[PDB]
């Protein structure tokens, strides 16, 4: 019908649009030698006591980018069991908070077939929950990642344009050399719709796609030959030791650093690092080794990648680039010293009692799809 046309370099102009024929071209045609290697560490799913101390151990206020600012990560947060005081504190420390739905609905077919309204309830609803119970008023919750990385055809992106989300990070790009840079959705995707029965958008949408390049899981990138890539780090099932993880990180860093310097995505679930102390040790060791030996590698949020694409800065220019210095090295105190611990209930989650921690007063019932504020109000007809 109204299929989005292939990239038209003349109609797609920075900073509101970026594309190339195959997605490998550097924004602003900076040469690769001069592009800061951006790394986006992300954490999925819910934030609470299962992982709050893990994040403190990683983001300890001593690991600094070459601009002297704390390294930054992005959290795609799902609602259930989340501690919204901790979300608020993570945001205060300068990490990005993005939405990963209210329900994390088990059924992969629901996401691939959901209506525009369904996507809004899950994603715009989750934004409402974060903005209220984490008291975030600056409109910085702008990203979306769908549970199980199930893309929602055009409906997901229609929803996101209507709801004024900045970017999506659900679409996977197959293992490619060179890997792909982010792209906007005004023009046709520069790669195949990848994954089992995925339903990808086909029309124009005013949405950034922080594409998820599959990583190369091969233990010997020369001799071994064909193995499918993996998007989530913890879904590379052959990574069993700290050493394998360490080499895996070096190999895929080199794939990006020695080619087009496309942002390197390291997407995790909090448990995979916590439940395997060998993986956490190799990860921290690798981060420290990369930070010490590189003055041209930046650990940044997803929003911060987009801000660079909108105004590309050389490695030399990067150290005074203002968007990358927002909340540089935050100390101060939490928004509240002892959060309320709300023991809450809802007809929408029948039977369960769920603790929601927040610096706000406890709401009347547990926030869910049909009542994201937890106010118990009767909606109008
Ligand atoms: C929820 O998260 C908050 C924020 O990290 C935790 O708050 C800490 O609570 C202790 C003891 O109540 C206080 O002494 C600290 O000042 C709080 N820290 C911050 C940064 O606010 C809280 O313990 C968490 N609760 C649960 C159940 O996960
Ligand atoms: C949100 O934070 C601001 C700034 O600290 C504070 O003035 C306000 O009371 C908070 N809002 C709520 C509802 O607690
Ligand atoms: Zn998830």
């Amino acid at each position: 019908p109204n299929r989005a046309p292939p990239c038209d370099s003349s109609q797609c102009v920075l900073p509101d649009c970026f594309c190339s024929e195959d997605g490998t071209v550097i924004p602003g045609d900076l040469p690769a030698r001069d592009v800061p290697q951006m790394i986006t560490i992300t954490f999925d799913d819910a934030i609470n006591n299962n992982n709050i101390e893990l994040y403190k151990e990683i983001f300890n206020g001593k690991r600094k980018n070459p601009n002297g600012c704390d390294i930054k990560a992005t959290y795609f947060v799902s609602h259930k069991y989340t501690n919204y005081s901790a979300v608020q504190e993570t945001h205060r420390k300068g990490h990005e908070i993005a939405v990963h739905s209210i329900t994390h609905n088990d059924d992969e077919r629901f996401w691939s077939n959901a209506t525009v309204d369904d996507w809004g309830k899950e994603m715009a609803g989750m934004r409402v929950i974060i903005e209220k119970f984490s008291n975030i008023t600056d409109n910085s919750v702008v990203g979306v990642r769908a549970p199980y990385l199930r893309v929602g055809g055009n409906n997901q992106f229609t929803m996101m344009e209507e709801q004024a989300f900045l970017y999506d990070s659900t679409i996977t790009a197959p293992l490619s050399n060179p890997p792909l840079w982010p792209y906007t959705m005004y023009f046709r995707m520069p790669h195949r719709c990848h994954g089992n029965l995925q339903s990808c958008p086909t029309r124009s949408h005013a949405v950034w796609e922080m594409v998820m390049n599959e990583l190369d899981r091969r233990e010997d990138p020369s001799n071994d030959e064909y193995l499918p890539g993996c998007a989530m780090v913890d879904s590379c099932s052959n990574i069993l030791t700290g050493d394998q993880f360490y080499n895996f990180l070096n190999h895929n860093f080199d794939r990006h650093y020695e080619q087009n310097r496309a942002p390197l995505g390291l997407y995790f679930h909090a448990a995979w690092l916590k439940n395997n102390p060998e993986f956490l040790e190799a990860f921290l060791y690798w981060i420290d080794e990369i930070l010490q030996s590189h003055n041209d590698v930046y650990f940044v949020t997803m929003t911060q990648v987009i801000q660079w694409v909108q105004n590309p800065r050389t490695v030399t220019e990067a150290k005074n680039f203002e968007p990358w210095r927002e909340k540089c090295s935050v100390e101060g105190n939490p928004a509240c010293w002892v959060p309320h611990s709300c023991k809450l209930t809802s007809k929408e989650v029948p039977g369960e009692t769920i603790n929601l921690q927040t610096c706000l007063r406890c709401p009347v019932n547990y926030p869910w799809l049909n009542d994201p504020t937890g106010d118990g109000h009767y909606h109008h007809h």
